[PDB]
């Protein structure tokens, strides 16, 4: 059984409290810890924050931490299930905060502690992570993804005009993880010179996940220097590209705004036809595989239609926020092909697991994602391994809350030796 | 005893090789990984990359690796040595080296196994790693650090013309540890707003330590915004502000150049002088309470002459690199006040205490120090509070191979309880409290 739960603030990536949770039993202490989105969709999970405009410009979550030292400690402790019953102890969280969108704790209450409990089992199954989850997953296989880099940073928050959130390069012909990681690095890095070549210095800082930020609106032109980068890397044939639209982010009245960090005119708004146009257009320009969030996290109808007009992979993220609820309602209306894990959109490990078993067994693909606010944990390396989904983005390769998750990824590989496979082409369908 | 050694190549913070080490005792395995400088002094300890133009353009750490698994491994499983011996177990490496400046194995290699070698240490003594830490430096009582964040970046470290380093703030009037973060980063979040009134979002990125890079020339104009951000966080009265001007990176032909990252231009350049000048101006107009390498490695007398002249803090890094016989030639020649404890400037974990202690004997401060190409590794939050320095720089509150030690810190802050102590006013002479 559990011996003590203590959560604590800590901080994350940009600089915000979050939650971390430190869970002891007999094997030790295992310490997990909650990330945080920006361009958050409206049916995610609720993330609680403290509202103090004093302290941390209200974005405390002290509140959360005595939901969990006060109530979700002292319950799952006398319990006594052991810390092997992921699903009776998530359960048991899910059922005493009584809310659809756990709205009395707060998804980061219920999920820093839910990622502590599984890292606990593992050791007491004494299996690496990865194992126990494959085995919670009853996933024999083990693969390692193909990692989607995003090196030009985009959208809502990022510090510049470019419309779209996330331009991914995705080393689908590496030979194995390890290598993946070399063709990345060496193609931001070429990125950064050809930024500079053409911007300036100004233009090659970076922003929230490590990918360079510059002065540019075109997202054309975000797509023609991650070519250009490449082709001079030397690997054309090896890298492709991958985008997060965040649609939801620009949507405005009806239409979508590709200006939208100007100040406000309708004139210049499109129709989900036109951006599926373009989209269409960037498909055959460019070396782009998949497109995520390309319309509005509710345009239901502009999503199945572009879906069943295109071979690339589409991946639904806030129209699913890993929910199987909305992920049964996509599998009936066709409305996307893949689904990006986050389990902090749904707040639990036992739910994200079922939220991918759901897509697989639709013939979906599955990438597991990190949120644009991270820590220095890794779960999410050991998770894309023991839920076999053969495809991660968790940042550039730039800065250490993204390099920690990656060069985790390296060590599993390690470990697997001769056993290792790397899903290299077969990213969207690995079980093959 | 060692059991097992292996070693590994992962990615630092910039996305470029370095080397990590795992090492396997009785209690398990203990891992540990190295950092490494871009505006690095002359004078530090070798890091060895490995040349290979078709492998991460020449900067793998192959080379430094093997050294490990292949040599340094079984010279030290066969001494039969337990892992609390530190210094037996480093001075072994340094003698199988055989180099003044690590350059058979590398500093990069040596330095790897030394920091594995010391969490396994404090395993074996059943021991947090800062008490461990303690134990080797001869301390009894910790106190924690106040941290100073780089808020803005210049120089080597960001995409802008500004030619200063780093502008830090210390946050010398909080309560404790806990609460100097969240003065640190309610300040950079207000700053962040600051920079984009005044220059537009797109001067809000960030540069390799996590400060913002606005694209600015002048470093009185960075002084300026850092100011105005503490005013309007409300910390006036509780935050100074430190500097990393880090002169040896803009020292061309026996002057300074403020503007090095546009195209060469001689006529624009100022003297030793000039800069001491400017540096007396910033102390008069801001709450500057330290400036780090204020001028060249080699520019002795412009050190002196400075630091007889103020009554700040002045910290050595490039003029010391974290090594005996420059610090005791420094103490000499009274070139500067604080020492900046860089682990990988000397390549083992012995070394660093011993130049801390060297340091602290002088009378001097002592700031602990990341490099601005970091990992998710956290050991130097540990030695901060092993070695009761009172100060550390490891970044803004921004990226985790920064907020990793941040974040460490309050966990060791929380595990004293009522036997915590936090630096404050005495950042720069911790053992008076
Ligand atoms: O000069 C410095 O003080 C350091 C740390 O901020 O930078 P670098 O590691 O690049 O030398
Ligand atoms: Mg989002
Ligand atoms: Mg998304
Ligand atoms: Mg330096
Ligand atoms: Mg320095």
């Amino acid at each position: 059984s559990i011996e003590k739960i203590w959560a604590r603030e800590i901080l994350d990536s940009r600089g915000n409290p979050t939650v971390e949770v430190d869970l002891y039993t007999a094997k030790g202490l295992f310490r997990a810890a909650v990330p945080s989105g920006a361009s958050t969709g409206i049916y995610e999970a609720l993330e609680l924050r403290d509202g103090d405009k004093q302290r941390y410009l209200g974005k405390g979550v002290l509140k959360a931490v005595d939901h969990i030292n006060s109530t979700i400690a002292p319950a799952l402790i006398s319990s006594g299930l052991s810390v092997v019953e992921q699903e009776k102890l998530d359960n048991l969280m899910l059922e005493l905060d009584g809310t659809e969108n756990k709205s009395k704790f707060g998804a980061n209450a219920i999920l820093g502690v839910s990622l502590a409990v599984c890292k606990a089992g593992a050791a007491e199954r004494e299996l690496p992570l990865y194992r126990h989850i494959a085995q919670l997953a009853g996933n024999s296989d083990l693969i390692l993804p193909v990692p989607a880099f995003n090196v030009i940073n985009g959208g809502s928050h990022a510090g510049n005009k470019l419309a779209m959130q996330e331009f991914m390069i995705l080393p689908v012909g590496a030979e194995s993880f390890r290598d993946a990681m070399r063709l990345g690095a060496e193609v931001y890095h070429t990125l950064k010179g050809v930024i500079k070549d053409k911007y300036g210095k100004d233009a090659t800082n970076v922003g929230d996940e490590g990918g360079f930020a510059p002065n540019i609106l075109e997202n054309s032109e975000a797509l023609e220097l991650v070519k250009e980068a490449i082709d001079k890397a030397g690997y054309t044939e090896k890298i492709v590209i991958g985008m997060d639209v965040a649609a939801s982010e620009f949507y405005r009245d009806g239409k979508y705004d590709l200006d939208f960090k100007s100040p406000t005119d309708p004139s210049r708004y499109i129709t989900g036809d036109q951006l599926g146009a373009l989209y269409q257009d960037f498909v055959r320009d460019y070396p782009v595989v998949s497109i995520e969030d390309p319309f509005d996290q509710d345009d239901w109808a502009a999503w199945s239609k572009f879906t069943a007009n295109v071979g690339i992979q589409i991946v639904g993220d806030d129209l699913t926020v890993t929910n199987p609820k909305r992920i049964e309602r996509a599998v009936e209306e066709k409305a996307c092909n893949c689904l990006l894990l986050k389990v902090n959109q749904i707040g639990s490990v036992t739910e994200a697991i079922q939220a991918c078993k759901l897509a697989q067994e639709n013939g979906w693909g599955v990438m597991v994602s990190h949120r644009s606010g991270e820590t220095e944990d890794t779960f999410i390396a050991d998770l894309v391994v023991g839920l076999c989904t053969g495809q991660i983005k968790t940042g550039a390769p730039c800065r250490s809350e993204r390099l920690a998750k990656y060069n985790q990824l390296m060590r599993i590989e390690e470990e697997l030796g001769d056993e290792a496979r790397f899903a290299g082409h077969n990213f969207r369908n690995p079980s093959v």
